[PDB]
Parts: structure tokens; C-alpha cells; sequence
């Protein structure tokens, strides 16, 4: 299920120091996002840091959203997850994609420039039109 | 992608002390949910509390579900997230929407009556019909 | 919205020591997943453990994915959630479903063999085809 999504590159290292996000396979659900950093960031246990990506998207279609999730291995094996748990990207958001990275475990972890640190999925969304009732 | 969803108001302060949830824009994916509280609740680091909303929905359509997520800023900046991480609302649920609020950070936070504390998205869902195989 | 999904049973206790996952009702969004364990696992506060299910799926349809979520009560009441927060299962994954269980709270918890420890939802997904722009 393909959908064209506009992407703007904000930092000149993207596509060159490290690549633009790509699906691993035609059956992949997520896209890995990489840390756009001038220097590595050490995260102590319990620490949160805001990691730029150097990228912006504009989904535009109000029937689509993106969700940012932890990478599976980072989360399970290293306790490196998202500070907001799941990061919802609305169809009208056009700012830089920023990743809230939280060390939920007990071991310090250093995020290297270019390292894949999160993933993003695109899912259909619906807007509720509420119908007020006083009994179901 | 609009869908009519029945909503029932359980507490008389809703729509008056604070408003019914509304989408910020026609491109918003989520709806913010507000804390329906008689008094402010201080959450110490590591603390979880169950926050009422004063609202119930009945999605009814078995091809739709809701997901409750942290607010982005609360999560990243203040460590105020969900104790169940992501809260799934089934199409047949008709009870009050309750928010499990967890302080995952290091700073105490007080939830004020009426404060937006979570968000909710509506997503299509599929029920699996399993086909048992002994090799893929 | 039903979709046939191939399932393979990897451990002979499945469907016999404990059952194959089933939807509670025709309106349920999620499927509970059970711990396939030879002995109970005590999780101290802050601990993560990798729990087998004894099952594999092969979604196959690149327009569908699965998301593994905490159970609501386990998360809110007991602080038993997922170490990767949300676990994304791609359409091409055909390995065993493994659950990263993390004790995010302050009380030790023992996972019993057969206990329901997570839930899984099936959601449509889209693959982005990026359109590079230099201004939105
Ligand atoms: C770090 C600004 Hg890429
Ligand atoms: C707090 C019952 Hg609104
Ligand atoms: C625990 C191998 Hg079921």
C-alpha cells in the first residue's frame, strides 16, 4: 500500500554522511530513522535527549498519520526507547522530525552520529465525529 | 476520514469546567483528553495514578479501535506518560475512559483538574482468522 | 474486518497446556498472548526478560502489520509492560513471536507459565514513497 509523502532535507549530511530512510524489504512495516548529531550523546540511565533527524515530512493526507516507535533490539536489549513512548506525527506537521530518546534501563548508552535510533510506521487514521448520547 | 462515534458524558463538569475533546485542525490525528478530577494529583517519580475523563465512547464498529498515547511534550519534557504505555479501546468497550498516568522521570508533577494529559487516535483494525500451518 | 493469517505452532504445549489466542468477542481489537515457559520467571523492578510464545505468524500481506502492546491491567496495576514499549511485527517476519517483558514499577512480579502477558493488534500499514522537495 504505497503513498507518496513529501520529504524535505534540513541538514546537508543527510543522504551523504548517512542515508535517507529506506524500507528493508517490500514487506517491512517500518522505516528506521537515524540520529543527525554533530557529536555522540551519552545517555545515562533515566536520561532523555532530543535527537534531530535532519528531515521533515509533510504527510498532507488527513486520513494518514505516522507513529514513531522504539527499535526492537535497542528497546529490549539496551533499554533505549522513546521518552514519549510513541510519537504521533499528524498530517499537517511540517517541522523537523525530532526523536525523544529515553534510557529506561540501567546501562549508559552512547548514541553515535548516524545511528538508527527509532522507527516510523504510516497508518490510516480516522477523525471521530462525536454523536452525543445520554445512554448507549 | 470521518466516522461517527457515540459519546456519553458521565460527569457534569465536562463541556463546562473544561471542554469536550476536539481536533485542533482537520489534519490532526489525535484528540487530547483532559483530567476529570475533583482535586489536583501530585505524582512523584515512579508513581502511577488512574485519571478519570468523565466520558465514555462506544465505537461499535468492529473494524475500528482507539489507541490512547502520551502527549508528546508531557512525555519528553516532563516524563508524564501512560502506565500501560498505549491504551487500546475496543469497539465494544462502553465504560468510562480512564487514563493510567505514570511519572517515568525524576521530577514530581501535579496533574491539574482539566489539564490535557493524554491523546487518543482512532485506527482501523483487523481481526486475524488463523490458518494453521506446519511450515510456512 | 477479517483477514486470514498463517500461524505455526512451535511448542507442543500450545493448544493443550494453554490455548491458542482467540478474540474475546467479535468487537475485540486485540488478541492476548501467553507466556510459553518451562518455569515461572520472577521479574524484579527494572528487570527485562524475553518470553517465548511458542507461536509464529506469517502475515504475508505487505499492507498489514501487527503491534504488540502491554495488557492494560498488567501495565497500570502491576507495572508489567514491554521492554521495547510497542513491538512491531512486519508482514515478512516468520520467526517465533517473542515478548520483551519489562517491570517498570516497584514490585517484583512472577510470570507464570501460560499467563497472558501481552496483546497483539493487526493494523493496516502504508509504505511511504518519498517525494523529495526543497520547500513545502
Ligand atoms: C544536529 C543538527 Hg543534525
Ligand atoms: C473525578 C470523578 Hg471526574
Ligand atoms: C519456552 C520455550 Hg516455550
Amino acid at each position: 500500500m504505497m503513498k507518496k509523502i513529501d520529504v524535505k532535507i534540513l541538514d546537508p549530511r543527510v543522504g551523504k554522511e548517512f542515508p535517507l530512510p529506506t524500507y528493508a524489504t517490500s514487506g517491512s512495516a517500518g522505516l528506521d530513522l537515524r540520529a543527525c548529531l554533530n557529536d555522540a550523546v551519552e545517555l545515562a540511565p533515566g536520561d532523555t535527549t532530543l535527537v534531530p533527524t535532519g528531515l521533515a515530512i509533510h504527510i498532507a493526507d488527513p486520513s494518514l498519520a505516522a507513529m514513531m516507535l522504539p527499535r526492537s533490539g535497542l528497546g529490549h536489549k539496551h533499554g533505549i526507547v522513546l521518552g514519549n513512548l510513541v510519537g504521533l506525527i499528524d498530517s499537517d506537521y511540517q517541522g523537523q522530525l525530532m526523536i525523544s530518546v529515553w534510557n529506561r534501563g540501567q546501562d549508559s548508552f552512547t548514541i553515535q552520529p548516524g545511528e538508527r535510533i527509532a522507527q516510523m510506521i504510516f497508518v490510516p487514521v480516522v477523525q471521530a465525529e462525536f454523536n452525543l448520547v445520554e445512554d448507549f
